[PDB]
């Protein structure tokens, strides 16, 4: 029930459309402190247009769902990309802020980031068969060109489930952690479904104060948010992180098909760092793609 | 000088950022009508502040498009798509409609996310069979565009073209396997399809609209690049015999050594527009699929 506080969570029922759970951050954010709590209909915070879209959804099941939908509150001027998705009778919208110069450029940054995941995946097929090495080599580097994080790190689960960093690229200076093998439990069960869940997933800032959900207390069990983008981290993960001075992370998943996660792409920076929606979609795209190829070379 | 109705066009001075030619319905389109548009106009007067600094900033481009904009008073949203000649920078305009600018983004990651679907299931094809490779083209475009009609052309030595690959909606004479002549398709046209990239028809009975510039211009302003721009008034007519009312051609071009290898085509039998994050998306569908028709020579 904690959240990371660069964005914010609301829950909404299908039925009625309208708030059964929100983030603490929420009202500070979206509205002018009309307010916001349990019970409020989404008409009264956004303009038309994006309160009008925002319905739309709940008819579209979760084979045409189409993330993001850029809105804009009512009375602020205020846009963020609105992040969907749905767990039985219930909608949940992340919201991500955007800064007011990039409204009119949100179609053709999408593009572009669709682009170069796209061409990057041109590169992946043209490789000739055969090396493990020279894929993943290809893999972190095409990863670091586009995400421009400090570092990019692939791994591998062998069978004992442990993990082994089998590929590497750096910022020049830094420490190298190629060839390295640490214990399975560095990652714990929990931990690896989730990564399966939400195929990309992103840490701004492992020093973050975190802030927390609340849910209407009429409802007699909890609700299920582990799936939203803005999932925050264990504390426990957060300290290793700034231990090790990485900040920030984007994490891929490397499922393969006998499904199984074979490893993780991973990009950790050495400062805070947050990379939008079109993005973390398209690595969803190249993700999927390096599973293929993995598995063929397994053949 | 003619554009097709669909948009609307304006030039911009290179240096001065003002108005130096403009189409004729433009002042119809952006400012529900000195008169609020003309030779002179600064865009500052037209658009919303965001939306006229989203276009300034484009002045110093590297370019991305299509760039979401606003008009003053109405707020009535386009895509503005932007190009570059010598003296100045052309704009086509757009509609969109007001309730889906909420749902820009969404298709437009949905459209480049079919088309690369399409470019993995075209690259895993055996190699060994241009036949294989051309069906499965046209029937990855006859999903993506849905289209009445997907063809492909091939362009042989004495430049004749022959419809090497189709498929259909059921009912339609299908045109697989036909020659035709190379003066049906006249040099210049073949040229401005390698120069476009990916070019649309929308309604080939539309009327027309004239660009006007100001004469004492220095220099002739040039729509070849520009995505209205009208057919011949002598294709608009062929295509009614034929039933066909709107296209979508691809340009096939290898070793981009440059030649024209020949066309992905799609024909609709009724008024069919298709906006711009899509066609952007096709316009790397198809440099793909000429990187293995290269490869299969
Ligand atoms: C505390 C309860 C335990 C814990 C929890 C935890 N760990 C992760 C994720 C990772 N932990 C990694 C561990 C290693 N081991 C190494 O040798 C190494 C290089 C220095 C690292 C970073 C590891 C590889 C990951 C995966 C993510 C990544 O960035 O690579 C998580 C999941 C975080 C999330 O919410 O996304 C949790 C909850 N880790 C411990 O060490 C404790 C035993
Ligand atoms: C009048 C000046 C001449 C003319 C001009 C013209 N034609 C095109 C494009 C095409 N013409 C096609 C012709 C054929 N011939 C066939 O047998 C056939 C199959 C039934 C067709 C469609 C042809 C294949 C094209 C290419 C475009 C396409 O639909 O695939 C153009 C370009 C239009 C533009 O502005 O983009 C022009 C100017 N065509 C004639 O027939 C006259 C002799």
């Amino acid at each position: 029930k904690m959240i990371q506080p660069f964005g914010c969570l609301l829950a909404l029922d299908e039925k009625t459309c309208k708030v059964i759970a929100y983030s603490e951050n929420a009202p500070e954010m979206l509205t002018m402190v009309p307010a916001l709590g349990i019970g409020t209909d989404i008409k009264t915070l956004f303009t038309a247009p994006s309160a009008s879209a925002l319905q739309k959804a709940l008819g579209f099941a979760e084979v045409l769902l189409l993330n993001p939908v850029l809105i804009h509150c009512k009375t602020s001027g205020k846009p963020f990309y609105a992040i969907i998705h749905r767990v039985t009778g219930s909608m949940i919208i992340d919201f991500e802020p955007v800064k007011p110069y990039e409204v009119p450029m949100t179609a053709a940054g999408a593009l572009q980031s669709y682009k170069l995941a796209a061409k990057a995946i041109t590169r992946l097929q043209s490789l000739p068969s055969g090396s493990m090495e020279r894929l993943c080599d290809t893999m972190v580097q095409e990863v670091f060109e586009l995400t421009g994080y400090d570092r990019v790190m692939a791994y591998k689960f062998h069978e004992d489930d442990h993990g082994e960093v089998i590929a590497e690229i750096t910022k020049p200076g830094l420490e190298p952690y190629l060839g390295l093998h640490y214990p399975a439990t560095d990652i714990p069960q929990a931990s690896r479904f989730l990564f399966m869940k939400n195929k990309v997933r992103m840490i701004v800032d492992c020093h973050a104060k975190h802030v927390r959900v609340l849910q209407d207390e009429k409802l007699p069990f909890d609700l299920t948010l582990c799936g939203s983008t803005l999932r925050a981290p264990h504390s426990c993960h957060a300290q290793y992180m700034a231990n090790m001075d990485s900040i920030a992370s984007l994490v891929m998943a490397v499922v393969v098909n006998r499904k199984r996660l074979w490893g993780l792409v991973v990009c950790h920076n050495t400062t805070p760092r947050f990379v939008p929606f079109p993005l973390r979609y398209a690595c969803e795209f190249l993700a999927q793609v390096f599973a293929i190829h993995v598995n063929k070379e397994i053949e």
